[PDB]
């Protein structure tokens, strides 16, 4: 059975080495401080004296960091032990700075992949949690049950190691977008006495509407071609001004709103007013 | 067996008239431009000579004239006729303009419906169709049944006719941000070679998410209390920070995302760095 070793107890790592235990793998831990975690060691774990001991106790070392550099200061005085094992490092970073990461396992022989995870905490472990995975394809494919055991949607999305960070970032800036409409569009509605969750039922209904643009938008994308007829970018920005300008007069900071209606104006400009949604595409690429 | 009525035959109009048709209501029809309704008189619809003679023909009134000086010089014209019959205008805008309306049709005997569609046209008419409507409630319920001809989900939000109006633009103001993050990581992804359809597969995980969200968000905001058990809000501040530098190095408009940020930033400046990130309402409600 697979030895893995987790580095880094801050509440992702706990999560990771806790999915370990419940596959049933045999789980090292490692911590900068003492008093992180220990319920893992009550199910099972072993807790190291050292990173090099933690290291050597694992086939699949995981680094759960909080900073690039900081998985660096650690992994570096470590490199030697770390000599033909896998090293996973699903520590928040950009892709120029995986890239890093992987010429500095490449120069110590260290086979790597770039990880993120998408999901909370709470979800780690599931059967839909996923997680990303770029770089060495043999030590995914080889430990590809490890990865499952992390999240059942676990996805190795190529070898370039900067490949998990581009679909982590590109995925929370659509999260984080929507987040902050969804608290201003609440905002929107307390400003006429309207209760958050009166809205919160209907929203569904355009949850089930953006699930379907999700994959039109995309394939628009793709083809570079974005069509009209289903709904005209014009008459969009036109609905998106009645939005920021309501808001407006209720005393509601509206720079978000009005930062969405300036790219679709944009691409506007650039000529797509017949075109669908998806040609905003053009003013987001293609700023004044 | 009601006669209805619609009055401006653009594609919302348009929708609205079939959707009636296939509930088997008699329905006449009017458009300013000739030749709109050739399709759906074919299908039995009555095209009517004058605006007047359209009112005559149905109790219930629909009318879907986008541009609102234009609506009105349809409709004041025809006060007389409208009286006695109920009037449902389904347009956008805004709250005072639904308010304006209804002290318009108040002072002639006119029973009011503000009405807003929250699907696009080609779902007119299903079962699964959000529609709101605000205003005399003894109208809604007589004409219930042609209201869920045009949308199986039909909702009544309240007396006050201007609240239609605040469930729709809030309700858009999520989903119109939301599609503008959507686009915008599609984007990032794509400056990085990543195809579109690569990602999509995925934001199911991020909409399942959102989905969950929408209501511990609402009950906060409600609560007006919004403690973060793993998130501390100057965090969430400092990775929204992390995507908008990568697009920003790759070349994007990322106006949208410095306003996200920038209204967080608000609301750590208010004092709610420890919170969630339904503290972000606070920065909404009170921009420097």
């Amino acid at each position: 059975i697979t030895p893995v070793t987790v580095i880094g107890l801050g509440a992702m790592g706990r999560a990771l080495a806790g999915a370990l235990l419940d596959a049933g793998y045999p789980t090292t831990v490692w911590n900068r401080t003492a008093g992180r975690g220990e319920d893992l060691v009550a199910r099972g774990a072993t807790l190291a004296a050292s990173p090099a001991e933690a290291v050597r106790a694992g086939e699949v070392v995981l680094v759960c960091v909080v900073d690039y550099a900081a998985s660096q200061a650690i992994l570096e005085p470590v490199a030697a032990d770390l000599a033909g094992r896998v090293l996973v490092n699903v520590t928040s970073d950009s892709p120029e700075r995986a890239r890093e990461a992987a010429k500095w396992a490449d120069g110590h022989g260290i086979r790597y992949l770039d990880g993120a995870v998408m999901i909370p905490t709470v979800m780690v472990g599931s059967t839909d949690a996923l997680l990303f995975y770029a770089g060495d394809k043999s030590a995914y494919d080889e430990h590809e049950q490890v990865f499952t055991s992390l999240g059942g949607q676990s996805a190795y999305v190529g070898a370039d190691h900067g490949l998990a960070a581009v679909y982590d970032l590109s995925m929370l800036d659509f999260f984080w977008t929507s987040m902050s409409g969804l608290v201003h569009g609440y905002a929107l509605a307390a400003k006429d006495g309207v209760p958050a969750t009166s809205i919160a039922p209907f929203l569904k209904a355009h949850i089930s509407l953006l699930s379907l643009l999700i994959e039109v938008t995309a394939k628009d994308l793709d083809a570079g071609e974005y069509p009209g007829a289903e709904g005209n970018l014009a008459m969009e920005v036109e609905g998106i001004e009645h939005i920021l300008h309501a808001a407006e007069l209720r005393g509601l900071d509206v720079s978000v709103l009005r930062s969405v209606r300036d790219v679709a104006r944009r691409a506007v400009d650039l000529g797509h007013g017949a075109d669908s949604w998806s040609a905003t595409v053009e003013g987001a690429r293609n700023p004044a």
